This record gives C-alpha cells, structure tokens and sequence, in this order.
C-alpha cells in the first residue's frame, strides 16, 4: 500500500471549497457580469468542479473581445468581419479586421468532422465547428510566434520595416441550436472553450427540423447551460442569443404562455383536425391548402378584435398574457365566447402553427437578454427601419444590451440598396447599437469567385493566367504570402533547428 | 459450441489460393502494366491477402486517370491542374481541369492532422495529406449526387440549360518520402487508396533532413512497397517518382555503386577529416577550399593531365571515361590502374558533415541517372528544377527517353519561380504546350490554391475594412453573378434541394 | 480538358438499367419481410455516377445467413459489447457476432474523449468510429492468419489456429442523433466503417424515459433502409422500443398512441387510459352506443403522460415490424414469461419476425434466478424466437474486474502477481496473445518487408 | 481605419522581452533544474515565444510526478505501474498505483490514429500515443470531478464511507524515436504537453529500421529538442532517455567519436568490401567470419601479441587511439569500418553492458531519468548498469522495464518475484513498469469469459464476472453511478 493516497486530504476538503466559492463570488462581482443573470449560485458551480484548475487561452480572447465590443457600444461604433474558411484567409483578415467569425453554414459545406458535406441543417457531428475554431486559432497562435521572432531578432531601429500584424483576433463561432439537450449544450460549450473560442451564438430553433422554434423557456435554459459551463471552467466566454422568430412558422409546444400571443388557432368550429384529415386521406398524393384557408387561422388577439368588429382596451390589457387570461379579459369586456382551437392545425410531426414577425422577435430577445451578452434577429431583408424597430424595441426595456447584425449574402445588395448606402449601412446600424456585424458566407464566395476566375483563365491560357491574375497582383499589393517560404515560418523553424544544435 | 467455425474450411484453402493467384496473374497481363516491373510474384502477394476482398472507388479514379494520361502522352498533349485547398475550390476547378493536385506544402500550412502548421518539412502527422484527399473526394462525390439528381429530376428537353460538371476529377497527392521505413510507406499508401487517391508521388530525399538524398536502392524499395500494396488491395494506383538530385548537396550513404559517380571526395592528402577538425575546435569553409572536392572521374582525369608520363593523356582519359561510365569506385579504380594511371588520392569520408552525410555534386546528369533507375518502378517521373528552363527540361526528357522512350513525365509549374522575370507573357502561354511535346503529360502549379485564396482575402478584407458592404457587392457578389458562378445561389449549390427531395422521399 | 461526366444521350438509358437492377435486387429473399414506402426510381435519383461497394455488405449478408438459420431452428447467436481489439480477437473464437455498445462508448470511446453517462450526448461519430476500430483490427488478424496458414505445409496446418475474425458487428445508433437527415448521415457512417446491422430506439433525443410517436420512429427506420438502398447494401435494421417502462410522450398527434395516453379524470382539478381506434373515433364509438382530459397533466416541457408496459410495447413492435429486420423490447427484469408474452403478441400478427434480447448486466443474476436456470435462459428465449442475444456491458465489467484484481495484487506483491494472476493462466488456456510478437503480426510484416527487398 | 492595430506596441517590445527572459532565468534556478544541462539561453528561448501565455495541466502533473520520483530515489524506493489501455482500466489502477504508463507497443496493436494495427515498429501516425494520453487524462479529470461532487454533496460526518481515489495519477508515455527529424520531435513533444503527459521517454534507435542505433550526438539533440519545446510552453515535462545498446548490432554512421570504441572493423587486408561482393554476386556469413571483426581496442591488443594503451585509449577518437599506439611503438593496425557495412549502409557495432553505460552517461545531463532496455530479469546486470552510471552521476534517477514476455514461473522462485521490484529500487530504479500488462489482462479475461459464456451462457456471467465484482467491491458493478449519472442529473437540475 505504498502508492495509495486520497486525492485531497479529508481535513482540507471543506476548507478549500470555502476558499474557492469566495474566489468565484469575487470573480462574479467584476463589471464583466453587471448585465448578467445567474439562476445558480457559486456553491453549485464549485461543487461540480474538480481538484485540478485548468486555465484556457479562450479566456484571454473572451476578455479581449469584451473590451473591444464595449468601446464599440459606448462609442456607437462596430467591429465587423466575415466568415473565415481556413488559415491562409485568417492570416490576411488579421491585418484589417479585429474579429473572426466561424460559420456553421460554411462548416456544413467545407469542414464537417466526417467529411460528409451538405446544406446548413446542423446535422454535421458537433465537433465540426469547434474543430474549425481550433484550426484557425492554432494558425493565429503560430503566426504570432513567427512574427514575434522576426521582430525581436532584428535591431529595434529596423523593426519599422517589418510587418506588425495582430494575428490573435478573437473568434466567434456558431453553436447552432446546441446539438441536443442541455447535457449536449454544456459539452459543446466545453469544446468551444477547450479549442479557443472567445464567444459563441445559439439560436431558438429546434434541432432536427419554414423554421420551427422551441419555447422561450427551452432557449433560456440553453443560455444558462452555456454560462454554467463557462463558470466551472472559470472563463469569460461571451454568449450570444439569436432568435429565428421573424420568419419562423412553427413551434414545438404551446406550453410557455410568453409564446401564446403568437400561436395561431383555427376559428372554424365545423372543421375536424388537420392531422385527422391528412392521414384519413389514405389514398392520395401531391387539400392541406384548403383546410388552412377554411380554418381562417388567426392570432387570438386578432380573432378577438375581428369578433368585436373595447378593442383598444382589450389589446392594452392582453399584451403579454396567456391564452386563459386573454379570453378572460375579453369576456369581462362584454365579448362573446370566441372559438379558438390551436391543436387542430398541428402538423403531422405534432408542431404548432405560429405567426412570427418583428414583434415576436422583440418579445423573444427581451426574454433572452438577461442571459445573453449580445443579441440578433435574423431578418429577410437588409431594411434599416426594421432594424431600428427591433433595436428600439429591445432597448426600451434594456438600453445597455449589445446587439449584433448579420450582413447576409442571401441578400442581393444591388437590388436592395444603392451603392452610396451599402457604404454607410454598417456605420448607421452601429448607431443603433449593432456593435458587432458580419458577413456569414464571404469566405465561401471570395474563394469560389477567384477559383472560378483563375481555373477558367488557367484552362484557356495556362501560365499567363498565374502571372497576370495571381502572382503579379500579389507583388503590387505587397501580399506577404507571395514570399510563401518566409510566410510559412521557414526562417522561424530554421532558427529553432540551430538553437537546438 | 455452435458459434465456432474456421474462416475458410481447410479443404478449400489450397483451391481459393490457386484461383486468386490466377486472377492476379491475368490482371497483371493488362496493358496497364506493360511498363511495370514487379520484383515479386503473384503468390507472394496473395499470401498477404485476407479472406474478405475489398473494392475501392480510388481504383475507379486511377483507371480514369491512367486512360487520361495515356491519351495525353501519345498525342503529346498535357493535363494541368493545381494544388487545391478546399471543397469549394475543387467544385470550381472541376469545371475546367480534369485533375486535382493535393500539396504537401499547402497541407503543412493549412491542413495538418494535429492542426499545428509550419514550413514544408513533411513533419505533419502522416494522416495529413490522405485526410485532405478524403476531404476533397467526399465533396466531389456529394456534388456528383446533387447534380445527377437535379438533372434526372428534369425532363430531357430541359437538361441542356442545366450544368453538367464532372466533379469526379482524379486526385494526385503528396506522399513525401513515405514517412519512415517501408512499413510506413505501405501503411501510408494504404490510407491514400482508402481515401480516394488516384495517384501518389514520392521523393528521393531522406526524411528529417541543401537537400539530402537517399541512395537509389532505398528509393526503389519505396516505389516497390507502393506497388506491392496497391497489388494486395487489388487497385491500379499510379505511382509517381520524383528526384531531387538536381539541387541536392548531400547523401546519407556511399553504399550504392550507382551513386559513386556523384559522391565528392577530398583530393588533399595532408588534411585531417572535417569532423575531427570541427570537434577539435570546441573556418570549415576553409577546409573545403583546401580540400579541393571532386567527382572521382574528374579527379582521375586531373591526375592524367598532371602525369608526364603517360604519353597518351587524351587517349587514356577518353578510354577510362567510356569504360567507367556507371561503375563502382572500386571497379573505376582498377580500370584507371589497368591504364597506367598512378594511384589517385580520393577520400569521400573526410568531408562528411557532423551528422555523417556524404557530399555530392548533383545536377541534371545525376537526376537523369536517378530517373532511369526509378523508371521501371514508376508510372511517371519528375525532376525538380531551379527555374522554368525549357532547354534543361528537354535535356532531362531526352536523357530518360534515350533508354525508356515511352516514359510519362510530370512537371512542376512552380510558383517559387518568378514568371515575370523568366518569360514574356506570350511565351508564358506556350510553355505548357512546349513541355507537353517532350512528354511532360501531367503538369501542375503546386501552390496556386494558397495564392489565389491569399489574394482575394487580402484585397477583399482591405476594401471591406475601407468601404464596408459596397466592397462585398463590388468585388464579390456582382462579379459572381456576371460570371455565372453557381456558388452564388449558395443554397442550391450546397444541395438544399437534393436533401429536401431526400427527406420528402422518406416521409 | 472539359468533359461533362455522363453524355446527355446516355443519361436516361443508364438510369433505366440501374432502376431494373435495384428491382431485381429487392426481389431477393432478404427483402421478403421488408416494407419500402418508396420506389427504385426515387432511390436511384439520389445516387451519383460512381458505384461504391462496401465490406459492410458482405458482413450484413453473413449476418442474415447467420440469423435466418438460427430463427428457423429456434436457436440463438449470443455475444456481448466489445470494447477494444485485444478483446475482439478473443471473442472471435467462441462467439459469431460482435456487439458495440453506446453505453460502453459514452464512458470509454467518445470522439471528443469527454466521457459521461449514456445520454447519447457524445458526437455521433463516436460509435461508427468504434466499429471501424474493431473492424480494421478484424481485417488485420484475418490477413495475419491467412498468411501463416498459407505459408505452412497443409500437413502441418491442423496444428495452427483457424479463427473466424470477420464476426459481423451490430452497433448502437441510439435515437439517430437528430432529425432524419442526421439519421441518414449516421447510417452512412456505419455502412462505411463496417457495421452489419444497427439498432435504433423510439425515445426522444435530448431527454422517466420519454417517447416519440409511432410515426416518427418509423421514419427513422425508413431513412435507415433508404440510405442502405442508395448505397446498395443489405444492412440489417433493428428497431428497439423502450415502451415497457416509458412514462412520457412528446406529442399526442399520432392516433396509434391515443390508446395509451393517460388522461385526468377529476373535473374539479386543473389518471387513466380511455378504454386500435383514434380518440375522436373512440368517443364516437361510445356515443354511437349511448369526460377525458390529457392536456393538463402535461409536464413543464409539454410532454404527455402515458402508461407503458408489455401492452404498449406489443403495440409499437407490431407497427415497426414491416420496417425492421429484428425487434426488441427493453425490460426492467429478466422475466421469461414477460418475454413469452411479448413474443406471442408480435407473432400473433407476424409469426416470422425475428427478435432480439438484452441480457442486461443492470440485472442481479444471483437474486433473479438460480444457476441451473441461468444456464438455460438463453436456450429458452431462443425457443421464443429471440435469435440474437447480448450482454451490453460484459466488456466494461470484465475489464474493470481483472484490472481491480490485478492492480491490487501487483501493488502488494510486485511481479509475483504478474506471474501468478496473468502469465501462468494465460499459458494454461493457450491464449495466443501470450506470444505477443507473433500475435501482433510480427511474422506477417516481416515477410512483407522481405517481399519488398 | 478603426480595426487595425499592431499586437504589442514597439515601445513595449524591449521591456516585455526583458521581463519574460527574467522570469525564465528565475524559473531555471528552481531545484527541479539542478541536474539539467541547457545548451541554449533564456534569451534564445523567449525569442521563440508568442505574445499569448498558455498554462497546461501537463505542468501540474509534471510537478506531481517529479515530487513523487524525487522521494522514491532519496528513499531508494520505487513507483511502479503498467501499460494502461483504456479509461475503464485507468479508473481501477488509480486506486493502488500512483503513475500510469502509456505504451507504444499496445498502441500499435490497439490504438493507432488510423485504426490500422500492427507490430511495434512505431510506424503509426505520431498522433497515436499523445491521443491515447488524452483519452486517459480526460477520463481522469471527469472521475475526479464526479467524485469531488459526490463527496462535497455529503455531510463531512459521512464521507469516510465514501471512496477517495486519486484519479490524477501522472502519465508517462512513449515518444518512440521522435518520429523523424528534430522539428518532428518538438512538434511531438508539443502534443504530449497539450494532451496531458507528465513525462515522456525517447530512444537512440534510428526510425524506420538486430536494432540500428543513431550516433550519440543525434539522440542528445533529440533530448535538447524536447527540453527546448518544454521551455517554450513553460512546462516541467519529464524527459526520459532510453538506450537500446545492449542488444544493438548496427549504427547509422561512424561520425561520432564517442561511438568509435564499439564500431566493429575488418582485420583482414585480403578481403574486398562486403557490399562490393554481394553486388557482383547478385556468402555474407562466410565473409563475416573471414573478416574477423573486432572492436578497435581488441585488434590492437592482438597486434601487440598493452595495459598503458587501454588506460589512455578509453573514449578516444580512433585517429587519436591510433596515434596512442603509434606513440607506444605499436605497428600499423589494419582496421576497416566501412567494409562490413550492410546493403543499407549501416555500420556493425558490438553493444552490450559497456556500450549502454557509455551512452547512458552521455545522455544523463539531458535526461531526468535514464534507462537501459533489457530483455531479461537479471538483477546482477541491473546492478552493473546502475553502478556504472553512478560512478559518474550518483544522483541520476533510473527507470526499469519489468519483462512481460519472459517466463516468470521459472526465472526465479516465487519469493524472489515478490522482492524483485524492491531489490532494483535499491539500485536507483525509482520508476518501474510492465509495458504489456494491460494487453494481457484484457486478453486473459476475454478468452476465459468468452469461452465460458459460449458454453454455459448467463451462468458464466454471474459466476466469473458479476459475483466476483460484487464480492471485491468493484465500484463499476454499480455502473450508472460509476459512469457519473448522479453527477450529470445534478448538473441538469442546477441549470433547470
Ligand atoms: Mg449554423
Ligand atoms: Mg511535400
Ligand atoms: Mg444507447
Ligand atoms: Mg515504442
């Protein structure tokens, strides 16, 4: 029994736990957390920790990101970036952009852990996006080492002629829906932190599925689970809440009364259930359209008003209320019993119909804000006014809440906006409190564009194409990579080699 | 015990082996192998096989590539491609180029299996390059399914308005020096075949090391291990042999008589070994000068022209050269001695480095001797060059073709070259066709993928940092739309419709 | 250098040839119990222009041939969850199938190396990667042994081992790890890594076990088959139902679940089943002949209350059968008569449906049974039609036993423990691993190198 | 231009450098480094570093390991363990053993990163063994967490009925050769540190290749390359030097003077170079006999036929040793090293005890622990090996591989088996390990149980597995709790 020992002596267990809860409570008092709500205590967090404290460089980048985005919000400016594929691209973005985005969409088509690509359905294995974050972070880390060495090796007077690129640009990545239940969310979060992420975003859709939402309660839990995992690991990982309620058409359950005001119901008492009808149509293929119309689906508020045609007094009192207390309000104002069934128009998967929109999205963001360092509302157009509506809507309740914007390529920016305004779109939005903006898929498109250009030219005229469209433009622009050996770290590793010999 | 069974019943083992050995024999009679030397039997091969025979899509692509390269060589045309970084890129390449190249260099800086990058030393883990091959090949396969579906879902009258891309462009990949001994070479070759490589290339350098060479014997075994493993897995993998002898300055050992003509020696009988001196000094370029290093033949001829007499110096010299061409040092020594040439002082041990490497004077003639040595064990050959010299490229081809006239060649359109300062634009354009006439039937820009991606990224982010969203519309989205880039309607391109018709089929 | 991949003039004829081939395939005996809700034409539409053949298919064919002859004789193949290659080379001598456990994987083989209880929150690359691990090892030791046997003279061969290492593998696909697209991606991985058959549960991912409706778990079972078709393989699909012990269900939308959904019966407040008909059809039946509420006792998550048990599980197994090559119902205890009721309930509609059984280690086999009945338990269940049986966690438990046993003894008496507790018994049993170089393939690779030089 | 900035302002670069180089020199003075030669300067090391400082759990386990082995050696005791395979095993070992070993041999047969198995030639991808380290180490961190939670979730008055296992047992693993050049070594060392390793060992073999040695200078370089990598990430990683000299017959080159005493030469002036011969013919064993190969010092004695020679010639560079003879009036000795070279180019060598000791001594200043690969449980040889290195460096930790292949039932009486580890620990062998123990234990139960289960079914699971597991108090028999079910449902409840 020479090698048997306890792992923490029982005479110190209680006394170390105290010492640690005092450190966590004192950590939680830092202004980093002044907008953050934790429905758990330091005691429950520390009692899940083990005896070996791990420190992550993720944390340092979270902090770096937090400093950046606050000066961004306080000055009503914006950091903006785009969706990076791979280390060559990240080394060039670092010269001009202070954040890095890692897209799940680009990852679905370029970076799945199983190599099986496809559309953006978050059906890649969930190591995918974190593994891409590491791919970039380890390349950032490396080029930092390479450059530092080149600088410090030369005389101070001479360093003015050398490049001084900030490669350590903090990374924000897509956690999708969280890839499962709340045990998966914490595990996913754990990978993002182990792999270098400075912040992640998570969205209120259902996984495995118009878009289908989860109840607000389910998404809050997610946001808490992320925070619960960063606490425990001791890190300042930004968490970002995305709502897909603007164009969502379905919801999994009707159990959260915050969601009631938007759930659509059939107002036709003669109609049987849709699912009953669709199944018991046993003989047929490729009728749902008419059950829909003949059911005259409405929000309950609209259904109440339409019966009335008191209305105004109804809307004022009913705002935010469950279905039961909205019926009750109405019939207390002399309104007949309205027929409102929201089971009947359920899909054959069991899902509920919803009418989303900008109002449903403000509701969800405000619900999510105590648990989210930043928010965004996916939208169908790059319309500045809708953006101001949403932002004033959220800032009515929480005027310090940071916001984030997706400058999407799913938009046709020629037929959506004049050139003079494309130029001003980030600056204006920043004025509303969108301190972080990003183009999800630029990496994909830039790459597809020059590969199409060059492979064509190269096919037609050969090595003329490499000189004219690649190697000579590189020179004139001063792109470091044209001197590829020096860029790859050949001089850095040569000095390592000699230091050892 | 009614779950206990043999594997094959002992009464059928000898028979199954005879059938297989027959199949391998018939297979090796295919014209594919008409230039192929196999220093092993079919029985030896089959004895290494198991009871479950596996079939690889790699094989399909190797067969597809072989037929392509055969057509090019005979017409003296060329297939040319470049080093592909990623699936997005590979989907664009597939439109215009019939092959794909996967680079060790690009992989070292963008694709190590450990995510740790660095200069091209082949010190990434050896899963690195095959994993990139699976990366591209699995995307090629997907985009094939997507497009076959969209096409077949439309009626014949409407299919000509639809893209019809060959996404299955065969992949050629870097295997470096094989990453260790012959067993790793076999293990490496096995990963490549499992992940979809049509062909692989391997260099005559020494791993872990002014390039250092391995002896000809050692590199020939690499090339044989490859073939011995493709045989076994029953596939038709192309094995490309690359020699770095044109620029190399060093070699691991002096044991191969085919390298004895290029190995350098000291001709100064007074000097102490360079290693003994360097150790005792705890210069070096100083010892070298006083060492007066030379290939043995030149050392022998310089003795002939310094030795009155020897009354017939030009006739002794000439005769020695013709007789010693391709001979060991020992055999060369005897011949000169048989000719009345005084004993020559020649020490090739004394200039060894502190690592124990021998010096060597490479260059084109050494590269030629190496390629001729590798040729029967290689489906294609190349010689690394220091600049795009057409003439040296022609001297190298003619040297190989003097002995093996039908030996396919490969050329590296290196971006380590300065193409503005090597060649006018009009001659830039003809270069690949010129090289194709000499039988360089496969050509490739190794790092084009890295540089194209670097260039769009440096100029799009700069603009983006400058004029925001106008940059994206100016530089990216509008040009995509004008050029008709399929990726620009990116949901369709990713297969949004293919997967939708997949889940509707199931529900 | 620009070519089209399939000329337009050959597209239709090639599509035609291929649809005819799939139909001639589906007319094979292997598919005589199998319901496909889609056509060959649809399936080919989802294929590309390069056919890939998989070793998986040979193993699926081997497994079918195995279980057919076992079911026809009311016999049984039985195995256990294998952890790891050393173990699989030892199993291969006495057991003809191999099981790969999600439970064992969650605790020892997750792709992220982060362990935890069996909640299927590991990356879905986890279990198919464990199939490859064992399979790649199987194919090796097969090549090693074939060389040794064929290197020797037939006279001396009977004195050599002759193990079937290619023992067909069955693996846990849990719930599918997502919606149907993920199921097909997951199914695609197993077929590529070498699975002979996979199994999949009617639980809900992310979650008193909670159920999915019958229709959702049929789709899982069709997505699987549809991915095997397309890839051209004969993957065996095992449907598992956790109904005997389930208490919740995600939605009420399916009419086949109505017969078991528990409703409230105190009008005062804000539990019993109603009684194969729907509820609207059930009420209409009762008032064609002369109060029931299930939205109230919903959980805070929106789940419906339900009453499981053999009745609920016979309902579900009969729904899945046309879509499944084998059925099993996970039980709380190893109860013969319960196993007789289940088999009888299913065979009363599908006499021919193969069955599977979990000889659970979650059980207490000393308490629940005597040693004589222990020896016959498998044999008896085989009479019922359970043709494939397995101990999920035997691998985990054997490894933990000998490890605790040996690490302890080795800590007390050094190398005496290694000689006494390991080496000496290894030789008395004639364990091939004791000659470790040879076992590892040292002679195989040696001859490989010698053949190259 | 609102997003561009330099990463370190030029005005702070010189100051930050100076302060970090200050931290390294302070760090290098710790007692931990008192035996350690560093052929490079703090300035050279920090010049390779980046701007972002990274802390590794490896470091903590390095420091735990060192503190364990320091005590073992002063006390002339030993830590022992064996080659662990997988997390189920490591949670069981943790109860009774204080270190964990990760084997290349086991990993080649059970854990390659490509899933392609094979005999120990270190020809798997070099991600293989660091990946196994992580496999085990992430398992240790979880069970540590799970058990801390169980214990803290219980009143103090009740904890003594609960387990208290040290799952954070420091891991030592196999770096083989380094898997190539020195850049490969640093990259491989870099992985081990990122993945959890407390220590690693590396060998003087040539990769890709009787055994073939590298020259002494080359392996020293490997060691320095490990330590430099560790000194960049700022970790106390243990570096173990293994020599394979005692059974080695080949070496790659003769360029290193310290190897000269063991390289065999030809003593026959009548013979042509072996390779010259073998080639013309395309007989070796005949040549090897007729060449009469001896190490230089023996061919010199035979010529004399002396004591003053062997006294002066020890560890000298042949060109020196030859002149040593020339000074003592000794005729021209005919020795040729290059003749007996193999067809691959390798030199012949005669290893054995005196070679391993010579190499061990040359490695020690770069090695936190030394060991000589042994094929045989000979106590007397362990003594001679130890006493030799201890003549020069008496405080060198040593390590020892306990043979799994040898027949222990006959090698030694039972009682001497019981004492073997203790007897070696008295020589300085403070860390000891059976490499393949994990493989054999798994192979023993699997054969044993699979047969019984094929024969008597479920009876065999109760009789040979479930009942003994209960009677022994194996925490795994309650598998749900052991997996950490209670730890995770408490996690979830904390959230919701
Ligand atoms: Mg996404
Ligand atoms: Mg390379
Ligand atoms: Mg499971
Ligand atoms: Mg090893």
């Amino acid at each position: 029994k020479n090698m048997v020992n306890p792992a923490v002596e029982p005479s110190m267990e209680d006394d170390l736990f105290a010492r640690e809860v005092a450190e966590v409570k004192q950590w939680w008092s830092d202004p980093r957390w002044r907008y953050t709500k934790r429905p758990f205590t330091a005691e429950q967090i520390v009692s899940k920790r083990g005896n070996l404290k791990i420190e992550y460089p993720s944390n340092a980048q979270s902090k770096k990101l937090w400093k950046i985005l606050e000066g961004r919000f306080q000055k009503r400016d914006a950091s903006y970036t785009y969706g990076c594929l791979e280390p060559t691209m990240v080394t060039q973005m670092a010269k001009y952009l202070d954040t890095v985005y890692v897209s799940g969409w680009q990852s679905s088509s370029t970076a799945s852990s199983s190599d099986e690509p496809g559309p953006d359905l978050a059906d890649y294995p969930y190591t995918t996006v974190p593994n891409k974050v590491s791919h970039l972070f380890m390349a950032q880390l490396f080029h930092d080492r390479k450059q530092r060495h080149e600088r410090l090796s030369a005389p101070k007077s001479e360093r003015s002629k050398l490049q001084n690129i900030d490669y350590l640009r903090p990374i924000i990545a897509d956690a999708d829906t969280g890839h499962g239940g709340l045990t998966a969310v914490m595990k996913l979060t754990k990978l993002f932190i182990e792999k270098g992420a400075a912040g992640i975003h998570i969205e209120d859709q259902a996984p495995g599925t118009g878009k289908v939402l989860v109840p607000i309660s389910e998404h809050i839990n997610r946001l808490v689970a992320i925070r619960a995992q960063a606490d425990i690991m001791g890190v300042d990982l930004l968490a970002i809440a995305r709502t897909d309620a603007e164009a969502a058409t379905l919801i999994t359950t009707s159990i959260d009364p915050r969601d009631h005001a938007f759930i659509l119901g059939c107002t036709n008492p003669s109609l049987q259930p849709l699912a009953d009808l669709m199944n018991t149509a046993e003989q047929s293929g490729k009728i749902e359209d008419e059950w829909m119309a003949k059911a005259n689906l409405k929000r309950f508020d609209d259904a109440v008003v339409d019966v009335i045609n008191v209305a105004a007094k109804y809307l004022q009192a009913a705002k935010g209320k469950s279905n039961r207390e909205a019926r009750a309000i109405a019939s207390s104002l002399g309104v007949p019993e309205i027929f409102f069934d929201w089971d009947s128009p359920r899909t054959r998967e069991g899902y509920f119909r919803i009418k989303g929109g900008c109002d449903c999205a403000i509701n969800r963001a405000i619900a999510y804000a105590p648990y989210a360092d930043a928010i965004w509302m996916e939208s169908k157009l790059p319309d500045y006014e809708q953006a101001k509506e949403f932002a004033e809507g959220v800032h009515a309740v929480y005027p310090e809440q940071k916001l984030a914007y997706n400058l999407s390529p799913s938009f046709n920016w020629k037929t959506a906006m004049p050139r003079d305004e494309q130029e001003t779109y980030i600056r204006r939005l920043a004025g509303l409190g969108y301190c972080w903006q990003f183009i999800t898929l630029a990496g994909l498109h830039t790459t597809a564009l020059i590969s199409d250009r060059f492979a064509r030219a190269y096919s037609e005229v050969g090595m003329r194409a490499y000189g004219e469209l690649v190697q000579e433009p590189e020179m004139e622009l001063g792109v470091d990579v044209v001197k590829h050996q020096k860029w790859s770290g050949a001089t850095y590793v040569d000095e390592l080699q000699k230091m050892v010999t």
